[PDB]
């Protein structure tokens, strides 16, 4: 059942997929693309054929709780597809949307000078993104956001929200201004 | 719901807890002893009292999926309690029953001396263990095993299996016997 994760490009991401039948028992998880990325075979975990091989994992440790993640390290944002765990009899459903936060400028700034920070996606997101500023301030942005012009005061950790379902990813850039 | 875990002595172990209701809400674990270790507080996990508390863990990570663990890092026999994640109006069953196994003689042996392995645990464990030679014979035992000597050939990395509920606990000693 439709169930979605928010991921950040670099980062790590896991999803969530639970039994509940007699405890330690086999899974597969494969992208919606039909091909699978993993599956614990006999008592070894297979990674058929994908571009996430060498990159795809598990916890072997929990499968006797009956829980079967997928660890995907290292997020590229094109990794944004429907994945699919299955359990003998039944699946579940769970998308990863995963988003980069450019500085198209940089981070060490002058007075005065604009800014721009650009929202990197899959398509299919319908993102509405949020930054506040060093000392509270609102930037709506579509896919790219803008300060006209910066000044002393928010030098600091801007807060960007990458605000979609419930589930939002939030974003920490620090800016230096100076003069 | 009685679910068991049984970790390993240094080893680090967690503890399965779904939630399945609204995605991201507020959950508590305790040790039968009725005292918390942790929950989240509003968006702060908080651990309150106990000898866990500089050892303690969840993901913030997963809350999100409604997955409330319990990272318990580096093992002591003793952590063996009855744990039990609470969610809004729920409770989930898990105890933990850590292992330890000894060589009380060491691992560089000589040919015709003996070798005792030696079961560390919980009270209230009843085990049974089974360890393997490097060129597969069994030895039985309670909470105390014996070669009586061994010779050249079962060098090699022992394997024993703590086989208490379905779930066991294998371990590996590797073994050097010379003359």
């Amino acid at each position: 059942t439709k169930k979605v994760v928010l991921g950040k490009k670099g980062d790590t991401v896991e999803l969530t997929c639970t039994a509940s039948q007699k405890k330690s028992i086999q899974f597969h998880w494969k992208n919606s693309n039909q091909i699978k990325i993993l599956g614990n075979q006999g008592s070894f975990l297979t990674k058929g054929p994908s571009k996430l091989n060498d990159r795809a994992d598990s916890r072997r440790s929990l499968w006797d709780q009956g829980n079967f993640p997928l660890i995907i390290k290292n997020l590229k944002i094109e990794d944004s597809d429907t994945y699919i765990c299955e359990v003998e009899d039944q699946k579940e459903e769970v998308q990863l949307l995963v988003f980069g936060l450019t500085a198209n400028s940089d981070t060490h700034l002058l007075q005065g000078q604009s800014l721009t920070l650009t929202l990197e996606s899959p398509p299919g997101s319908s993102p509405s993104v949020q930054c506040r500023s060093p000392r509270g301030k609102n930037i709506q942005g579509g896919k790219t956001l803008s300060v006209s012009q910066l000044e002393l005061q928010d030098s600091g950790t801007w807060t960007c929200t990458v605000l979609q379902n419930q589930k939002k990813v939030e974003f920490k850039i620090d800016i230096v201004v100076l003069a």
